[PDB]
């Protein structure tokens, strides 16, 4: 056990090992506070964050134990990883506190979007590295769920990694009105017009791939029904095909109500786009999710020629997600934890 030194810092205790030197606030949502440190063992700039309230209810201590199975498994070049996860309790009978490690990150894609004059090869290298993350996060039955550009970091050399996987953490409240939390979320999950499946990520780097092409939000909507009218201007209302497939009796009801229209010429909407770039749009924004291009699929288009090395495009161990349906008591999550904080390996 390494020995663990105590400081106060914005009103918070922290309680870490002596490897961990310089701590200073960077910021806090409801899910945890987050430092900046040094990390004497291995040189790395990283960020500390002490979750909030990890048991205070069976939903916080199931999302405690969600959140840590995951950041464990995850071993990709494209994917955060988790650096180092522990606790100051010496027992189980004392465990309250979780505190996880990963590499600092500065830049995320919002920034170079606004602020960066782009060339067609920052667009394919940066979408690419997106797609090699997906098809290594969706080999394992993982949905991240929430892929916008300020959970993609990227540094000086255009390299890129997905973070702030969607824990299902997400308030009614947050997806309301002129908001970036909704305008990259597939159109038959806004209103849960579908069960979540892996096909929703894809609509969402579609949306990105277009804001990199253009500089400006593909759907930026004052509201859920404003942003379903500006989807279906440029993809068209449903088909015939595409009707009999959803089972919703509240789509179909809204739906209906709607004029038809027919799907927009992308090559007039991405005016001046590599036409490859405009072919693979139109593969991502398709209204029936089980038409559209799959991140396995994505890698192989032609727009990536320079980038694609289907040797260096690697898949997921298994993941067993069981836990998600199983019914546990406070304590019994708890334990769970414990027993994954204890079994942690560091990478090499
Ligand atoms: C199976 C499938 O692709 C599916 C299932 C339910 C709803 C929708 N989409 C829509 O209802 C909307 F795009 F019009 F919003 C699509
Ligand atoms: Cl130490
Ligand atoms: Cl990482
Ligand atoms: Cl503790
Ligand atoms: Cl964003
Ligand atoms: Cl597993
Ligand atoms: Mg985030």
């Amino acid at each position: 056990r390494p020995t663990f030194y105590r400081q106060e810092l914005n009103k918070t205790i922290w309680e870490v090992p002596e490897r961990y030197q310089n701590l200073s606030p960077v910021g806090s949502g409801a899910y945890g506070s987050v430092c900046a440190a040094f990390d004497t063992k291995t040189g790395h700039r990283v960020a500390v964050k002490k979750l909030s309230r990890p048991f205070q209810s069976i939903i916080h201590a199931k999302r405690t134990y969600r959140e840590l199975r995951l950041l464990k498994h995850m071993k990709h070049e494209n994917v955060i990883g988790l650096l180092d996860v522990f606790t100051p309790a010496r027992s189980l009978e004392e465990f309250n506190d979780v505190y996880l490690v990963t590499h600092l990150m500065g830049a995320d894609l919002n920034n170079i979007v606004k602020c960066q004059k782009l060339t067609d090869d920052h667009v394919q290298f940066l979408i690419y590295q997106i797609l090699r993350g997906l098809k290594y996060i969706h080999s394992a039955d993982i949905i991240h769920r929430d892929l916008k550009p300020s959970n993609l970091a990227v540094n000086e050399d255009c390299e890129l990694k997905i973070l702030d996987f969607g824990l299902a953490r997400h308030t009614d409240d947050e997806m309301t009105g002129y908001v970036a939390t909704r305008w990259y979320r597939a159109p038959e999950i806004m209103l849960n017009w579908m069960h979540y499946n892996q096909t929703v990520d894809i609509w969402s780097v579609g949306c990105i791939m277009a804001e990199l092409l253009t500089g400006r939000t593909l759907f930026p909507g004052t509201d859920h029904i404003d942003q379903l009218k500006l989807i279906l201007r440029l993809v068209g209302t449903p088909g015939a095909e595409l009707l009999k497939k959803i089972s919703s009796e509240s789509a179909r009801n809204y739906i209906q109500s709607l004029a038809q229209m027919p799907k927009m010429n992308f090559a007039n909407v991405f005016i001046g786009a590599n036409p490859l770039a405009v072919d693979l749009l139109e593969k991502m924004l398709v209204l029936d999710s089980d038409k559209r291009i799959t991140a396995a699929q994505a890698l192989a288009h032609a727009y990536f020629a320079q980038y694609h090395d289907p040797d260096d495009e690697p898949v997921a161990d298994p993941y067993d997600q069981s836990f998600e349906s199983r019914d546990l008591l406070i304590d019994e999550w708890k334990s769970l934890t414990y027993d994954e904080v204890i079994s942690f390996v560091p990478p090499p």
